């Protein structure tokens, strides 16, 4: 209950949950998601969005562990729930066509809103589309994406940051002036890019480096991360808004962006009034 070890994954030697003390401390049974509610929502039938998932749970740490990790599915859900709620629908793709891998001990298993919106894209997540043939056939100067959305969790540190596929969609999305949604660690997937400066000048939030340096030593993750996502986002461009977090979210042109795992409602609330506002033309 207090108990600060990680906890082993009986799926995978040498794979570790989050410790049962930092469980009670950074979960929950139930969700704070709240305000989804859009009168007027868009009905036109077209308009979707693209969620690019983590395919792999385990994380290499600089121990030699594996950190048994996923999408946040708070994260994941809460933004859907209120674009769902307005309206929007989602196709669901990852790097491999494997499915998305969540951080299920981050499952408010309490919340009967969560889960039901689980519940309408579980296929979706479990069976999801290679993003290869998204790229190939669903993406150009006619996409009926009105925008992209990268959830957070450390899943989203593996092939995402230097995918030449997520280059692809992010390069068309700026190019054809598309949101680009994400929180917490789900930034790191910009790095895509690689060399290309087109994210120059951009601000965001996403999850503070420091605070990675430490939730370790409540038994987050069994070791640390090997390299760090926010100090490479510096690199190529991007000033990043916070230092600590509280749930905040950012919008600087179309790019969305929320701090951290309490971010998911300010950040469907923010999704939904811009991508309303804007089914109109």
């Amino acid at each position: 209950m207090n108990d600060k070890h990680p906890t082993p994954d009986p799926a995978e030697d040498n794979a570790f949950f989050p410790s049962a003390y930092s469980l009670s401390q950074f979960t929950a049974s139930k969700s704070d998601l709240s305000g989804a509610h859009y009168p007027t929502p868009y009905q036109g039938g077209r308009w979707k969005i693209l969620v690019v998932g983590a395919d792999e749970r385990y994380l290499m740490m600089d121990n030699g562990t594996f950190f048994s990790t996923g999408n946040h599915p708070v994260e994941t859900l809460l933004p859907m729930y209120h674009l769902d709620k307005a309206g929007f629908s989602f196709d669901i793709a990852t790097l491999s066509g494997n499915p998305v891998k969540f951080e299920w001990w981050a499952m408010p298993r309490e919340d009967q809103e969560v889960n039901g919106l689980y519940s309408k894209y579980q296929s979706s997540f479990r069976q999801p589309l290679k993003l290869s043939d998204v790229i190939e056939t669903a993406l150009g100067e006619d996409s009926d994406y009105i925008g992209v959305f990268i959830p957070g969790g450390h899943g989203a540190l593996m092939g995402l940051p230097d995918s030449q596929e997520v280059k692809a969609v992010l390069q068309w999305a700026m190019k054809q002036n598309k949101f680009i949604i994400s929180l917490c660690h789900g930034p790191a997937a910009f790095l895509a890019v690689g060399d290309d400066p087109l994210f120059a000048g951009y601000k965001i939030v996403a999850f503070p480096d420091e605070m990675d340096a430490q939730t370790p030593s409540i038994g987050y993750m069994p070791g640390h991360l090997t390299w760090k996502f926010g100090e490479q986002l510096q690199a190529i461009g991007f000033e990043l808004l916070n230092t600590g977090i509280s749930g905040q979210v950012f919008q600087d042109r179309k790019m969305l962006t929320g701090d951290s795992p309490l971010a998911g409602n300010a950040l469907g609330q923010l999704a939904a009034k811009a991508l309303l506002a804007e089914v109109e033309q």
